[PDB]
């Protein structure tokens, strides 16, 4: 009983675009669950993060506007978003996803849920 | 009676040490107060930040455990302590020279502050 927004990310130097991308999708309902990149999937997109995957997810799970943060899993966005039942999944400005791709992928599971592009913060 | 708890710090780039530093602060008291270095005062102690001192102290207002964030001044610790009016300063584990530094001065002008040093973080 509850509209519960996914948000995504790596999250490894923490600033104020984050809280924007955070903010914003918190706007959108009423819980954020924050599925924070595996440094194996960190690596796999061309990324060493600065700090462990598991430094990065209790910084995130510090966050007023974060009610839960988990880890993804290492090559499976599927099983998170099948885990989580969002209501709202949203996507950074700059996430390398299609909206369509990623709708139709999603009821291929046969799972219903909002996408949302958040804004660039300025 | 509301416990007064006063924190310091630049806080330029967001780790777990601050982290645990803000919340065992926090712990001791009831509303926590963090007093974040200006730019000019982090370099004139030989810390240059990569983050401007607005960009520093909006993302440290975004934790759960922080109440309040303002900046410091520009060098001049009385005049914040004087100003904020804390219970209670925090220092970290290492820290014991500050501590008696900052014990002298309170004993001196009189006023009722409690110095606390915070665990050393693993
Ligand atoms: N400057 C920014 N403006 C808006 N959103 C951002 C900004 N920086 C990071 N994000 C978002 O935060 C999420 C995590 O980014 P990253 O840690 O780079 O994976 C992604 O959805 C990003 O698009």
């Amino acid at each position: 009983g509850m509209i519960r927004v996914m948000a995504t990310g790596v999250f490894d130097i923490l600033h104020l675009g984050h809280i924007h991308y955070l903010k914003e999708s918190k706007k959108l309902g009423d819980e954020l669950v924050v599925v924070v990149a595996r440094d194996s999937t960190a690596r796999n997109n061309g990324k060493i993060p600065i700090f462990d995957e598991n430094s990065r997810l209790a910084l995130i799970s510090e966050l007023k506007v974060v009610d839960r943060a988990i880890l993804g899993h290492e090559g499976d966005m599927m099983k998170t978003v099948i885990e989580v039942k969002p209501d709202i999944i949203t996507l950074g400005y700059d996430q390398k996803f299609d909206e369509a791709e990623l709708q139709s992928k999603i009821n291929k599971l046969g799972i219903t849920v909002k996408i949302v592009r958040i804004s660039k913060y300025d």
